[PDB]
Order: C-alpha cells, then sequence, then structure tokens
C-alpha cells in the first residue's frame, strides 16, 4: 500500500519471489513477463473506487514473439496482452498483502479490435478493480492501448490466490 | 476438406505459410505454436453440426514456459491454452479454403478451473464450430483437457481473416 509505482527491476525481483516473498504472488519471468513498469497502482479510485493499475510494455522490433507470430506477419499475440491484464490483477492481490500463489480464473467478454505491430513504441494497460472476495480473488475490467489507441477490452477478469 | 489429421511437420509447414500459401492463415512457429498435432478436423458434426477440431500438445518438464511461469511454481500459462483454441479456429478457416491472415477477435466467457503441471503427459483441445459468417469469421466453443480431465472452457471464441 506504500509503493505506487514499480521499475522493471522491481518486477524482475517480483518474478523471483523476492517482492512479496516465498509462496506469495509472482509475476512471470521473461519471456512470459508482459509488463516493463507499473506507472500507477492504488486500492482507491478507478472506475469503481476499488483501485486502479496503469502499466506499460515498451515495443521494439526484436521482441521474441514478433519472429514466430507470425512469420512474415509479425503481431504481438492478443493472448499475451490479455495475460498482462491477469499478471497485473495477480500483482494487485499480492500488493494488498494477501498470501498465496496467483492463477488466472478466466474472464467475461474479451475483444481484440486492433494490433501491436513491431513499429509501435508503447503498450499501456489500464486495470479497474471491480471487487475482491475473502478463497481470495479479484474481479477487474481492463483495456490495452498502443501509442494512445485502445485496441483490446476485457470485462470480468478473475484472478485467485491459492494457499 | 480432404485431409482430416495433421502431423507436427504439417503444422510447422503451416507456420511457414507453405500449407495454405502466402497471405492465408498461418499458425505461429515455436515458441508460440501451442499444438503438436490435429488428431481430427471436419466441417460437419461436432456439438452444432458445423464441424469439430481435436488437437494435442505433448507435455514434458523442459517446455520453455515452465521455467519462467512461475519460477519455483511451474504451470502452463492459461493464456497459451486459450491461444491454442484461437490458433485452431484460425486453422479451420484456412482449411475451408478462405483467403486472408488470421486474427483472434476475442471470446465470451473463459474459465480456468485446473492446471497443466510439468508432470502432465498430454493436453487435448476440443473445438466446436458454432457459426461462420462471409468479413470472414468463425465463432466456436472450446475445452482444454489434461490427461482426461477438463480444466478450461471458452464460449464464443472469435477469429477473423483479413484480406
Ligand atoms: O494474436 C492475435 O491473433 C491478435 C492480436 C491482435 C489481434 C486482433 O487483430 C486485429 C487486427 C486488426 C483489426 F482490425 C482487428 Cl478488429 C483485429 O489478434
Ligand atoms: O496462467 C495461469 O494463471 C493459469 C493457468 C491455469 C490456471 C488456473 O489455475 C488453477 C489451478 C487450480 C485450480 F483449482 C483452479 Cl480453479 C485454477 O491459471
Amino acid at each position: 500500500t506504500k509503493q505506487h509505482a514499480f521499475t522493471r527491476e522491481d518486477l524482475l525481483r517480483c518474478s523471483r519471489g523476492e517482492l512479496f516473498g516465498p509462496g506469495n504472488a509472482q509475476l512471470p519471468a521473461p519471456n512470459m513477463l508482459m509488463i516493463d513498469r507499473i506507472v500507477h497502482i492504488s486500492d482507491v479510485g478507478g472506475k469503481y473506487g476499488k483501485g486502479e493499475l496503469v502499466a506499460e510494455l515498451d515495443i521494439n522490433p526484436d521482441l521474441w514473439f514478433f519472429a514466430c507470430h507470425f512469420e512474415g506477419d509479425p503481431v504481438m499475440p492478443g493472448c499475451l496482452g490479455l495475460d498482462a491484464m491477469w499478471q497485473l490483477v495477480g500483482f494487485y492481490l499480492g500488493w494488498q498483502g494477501n498470501p498465496g500463489r496467483g492463477r488466472a480464473l478466466g474472464s467475461g467478454e474479451v475483444k481484440f479490435f486492433g494490433q501491436v505491430l513491431p513499429t509501435a513504441k508503447k503498450v499501456t494497460y489500464n486495470i479497474h478493480i471491480k471487487r475482491t472476495i475473502n478463497l481470495v480473488l479479484a474481479i477487474a475490467d481492463g483495456t490495452v492501448s498502443v501509442d494512445g489507441r485502445e485496441i483490446y477490452s476485457a470485462e470480468g477478469l478473475r484472478v485467485g490466490l491459492f494457499t
């Protein structure tokens, strides 16, 4: 609840279990980590007054997923932008000090109506916490934007912690 | 419509653009390809009489995503099992002979209620085509199973081809 932004090094520390400590929420390490920094996190405000995350991923043409997805037609997998939103909701639950390992539990409607090309500069994630329930889980809405343009929406993202 | 099963080599050929030809549907190449084989594909039968895919991914402890997701807590990313279902619906649209590049457009409800651990042997995907629309797109329901046990469901998977 004290720290409201996180550098890449903080997120890498998180991925090693060294931010929330052993048995608690971990981000993936590269190459599954789909966030470079958390610009903002809070447990108040946002769309529902239950908190907000703003996070960023820098794009360059050499990110691994461009070469294989697809050959001659590079586009950041939609599933990985979706996963960034699950990664962030899991981070939020750990950041609130809850114990346990994070799992995505699913979502309501997901829409992909644009793409991240290797010519893009920056992807921004906006997460609005809707509800937490203490079987500890969070429900959230999320958007993915590239260089100012909204391209994905997700309603009812669900993440749980397992102890 | 003639070939009803596909080996890993066929899928790798598909990823290089060499199965449906240039500008048509491509699977991802490794390490984004989340299918080893298509056991069955048809444009008739399934839950809605509009066709079915059955596909498999062999699991071993050395698959790349176990090491980074998460460190000390290996589990196949749910987002990649979801992506296998988008990959298969895209394959179906190309297999029917439609032109254009594949994009996931989203889904209705996704649920993850189990996990793929590095001790699992085989993941099976079952896709039921619900509807196609000719702006060419397919709508489908999907399940992910590990060693006989259903663990994920997705309703209203959507994939489109872009010409
Ligand atoms: O991994 C994918 O399939 C993926 C990433 C992003 C998308 C969506 O692609 C597009 C791309 C352009 C469009 F206009 C629309 Cl309606 C969707 O699909
Ligand atoms: O990438 C993930 O977060 C991921 C993959 C699979 C899952 C779901 O994990 C579980 C694992 C055990 C359970 F009992 C439930 Cl209801 C969900 O989450």
